[PDB]
DNA sequence: GGTACTCATCA
DNA sequence: TGATGAGTACCAT
């Protein structure tokens, strides 16, 4: 129902198509992903819209031009100016068409001038796509240039999105929707390359979140023992307790099996050598239904959720680099444990996390549920659970949300007993720096009874729009 | 139907 | 570094 959720699910569907095209090794799988979205009538906003799109807030970060196409936010994958064609002329009979609704500024036009709240934006045309990429002939008042002129004359604002470079390993560039701007005036003049260009002076409208630019409270330098490949610092700027999240608690990197929990028969595994790449020859690809569930992109991303993923294991002939061991690899991201206002400790990332990336296995002591307060994860892909109450990895610090950005994935690798699957958290969405990582704990309402005559209730503080207000 | 256009993306 | 990329937008040589 709710538009932010619609946007989320559209973007997840695009990400699925994208990764499937990457697996098929198709040219420009981003664009192919869009074509698949069009075929499936899955473009969220299939017609042009003036102003804001519901579910797309000012500040929204897009991870490719293609994503913007998938949502319907900006319909060309290349073109800087998106406008209503003459098809829209009866719908908007009092405006003069064409009429622009969205522009992208990515530093490609030498005449562009970016001063944040004020922008001088170059029209389209005569722009070289090959070479030093300069203007190579005069522009005229046509196409997008006309569209922008009409915006100026009819007081129709345009959405403005900026491309930004990232020094991250996995995402090279991001596009931020920076809000509505009015087209104040336009004119022709000689550009820096000596040919005529049209220029559009844009001024950011008020009534919007401010444009923004861009270790305090450290309580522990690395909550792992140096056991994670990337250290995980902890902070507390909520109060000044000097207490670390590690007090009382022993960080571990591998599961601990309680003595009365059975150790199932080891998986037979595959006979591939080095890395598994041929899905015909690989028994582990066969277990998954014939294809690998992970794609070899950004050190391994899960294409889509499954009842269970079958990874290579102890007896496979392949080494640790195998893409079908994706969730077994080193922590890829710089993370931080921080004190939340009302949920206790919480986890966020300092880096971008691509959708489908593994975040972590839930590590703790595996116990029979019959033998077992707030750090237990039942394995239900329930006879067995993972207890991180006294020992575990960082997973136990991740909070619940009614609108999460991580999801739970069961993985079999050491053995084939589904009751004892590994529990692994993957990014459901593309996650930006400093966003809290969360998953849905999945408790039923009124499942919990206090030791007396009361249903026991626990308030949710996830802050989501559709919060429902109770963990249970 | 025919096609000129184009502010990305790939190590 | 540049070759490709595909959904138009508009005319229908
Ligand atoms: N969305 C949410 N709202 C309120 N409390 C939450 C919450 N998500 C997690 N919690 C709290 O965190 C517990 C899960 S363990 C998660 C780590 C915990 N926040 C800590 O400080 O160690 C829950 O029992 C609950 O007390
Ligand atoms: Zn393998
Ligand atoms: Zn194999
Ligand atoms: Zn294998
Ligand atoms: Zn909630």
């Amino acid at each position: 129902l709710e538009p932010h959720l619609k946007v989320t699910k559209c973007l997840r569907l695009f990400n699925k198509q994208y990764l499937l095209c990457v697996q098929a090794k198709l040219s420009r799988p981003d664009l192919k992903g869009v074509t698949e979205m069009i075929k499936a009538k899955a473009i969220l906003y299939p017609r042009k819209i003036i102003g804001d799109l519901p579910g797309i807030d000012v500040g929204h970060r897009f991870f490719s031009r293609a994503e913007m196409c998938a949502v319907g936010f900006h319909n060309h994958w290349l073109n800087g100016i998106d406008y209503m064609s003459m098809e829209y002329e009866k719908e908007y009979s009092n405006y003069k068409l064409p009429l622009a609704v969205s522009i992208v500024m990515s530093g490609q036009y030498e005449d562009d001038l970016d001063n944040a709240d004020t922008v001088t934006y170059t029209g389209q045309g005569g722009h070289n796509l090959t070479g030093n990429k300069r203007q190579i002939k005069d522009q005229l008042l046509e196409r997008g240039n006309l569209a922008l002129k009409h915006c100026c004359e009819y007081n129709v604002p345009v959405r403005v999105t900026r491309g930004h470079n990232c020094k991250s390993s996995y995402t090279k560039r991001v596009y931020t929707y920076d809000g509505l701007y009015k087209v104040e005036k336009f004119w022709a003049q000689k550009g820096v390359s000596g040919f005529t260009v049209y220029k559009y002076r844009l001024k950011r409208l008020e009534g919007q979140p401010e444009l923004t630019t861009d270790i305090e409270g450290l309580v522990c330098e690395d909550i792992s023992g140096g056991l994670e490949f990337k250290g995980i610092p902890a902070t507390n700027r909520v109060d000044d307790s000097p207490v670390s999240p590690t007090s009382g608690f022993t960080y571990i990197k591998s599961l601990i099996i309680e003595p009365n929990v059975i150790i199932p028969k080891s998986s037979t595994g595959c006979n591939c050598r080095g890395s598994c790449t041929d899905s015909k020859k690989c028994a582990c690809a066969k277990l998954n239904g014939g294809n690998f569930p992970y794609v070899d992109l950004n050190d391994g991303r899960l294409i889509e959720s499954r009842d269970v993923v079958f990874e290579c294991g102890p007896h496979c002939g392949c080494g640790p680099k195998c893409v079908n061991r994706t969730s077994q690899k080193r922590l890829r991201f710089n993370l931080e444990v921080f004190r939340s206002a009302k949920k206790g400790w919480a986890v966020r990332s300092w880096e971008y996390i691509p959708a489908g990336s593994p975040v972590c296995e839930y590590i703790g002591v595996v116990r029979r549920t019959a033998d077992v307060n707030e750090y237990i994860f039942e394995i239900d892909c329930p006879e067995f659970c993972i207890d991180a109450g006294s020992t575990g990895n960082f997973a136990r610090f991740i909070n619940h949300s009614c609108e999460p950005n991580l999801f739970v994935q069961c993985v079999l690798s050491s053995h084939q007993d589904i009751r004892l699957a590994r529990v692994v958290l993957f990014a459901a969405d593309n996650i930006s720096p400093m966003q809290e990582l969360t998953y849905d704990y999945g408790y039923a309402l009124d499942s919990v009874h206090g030791p007396d005559g009361k249903v026991k209730q626990l308030a949710c503080y996830c802050g989501a729009l559709n919060c429902r207000k109770r963990l249970y």
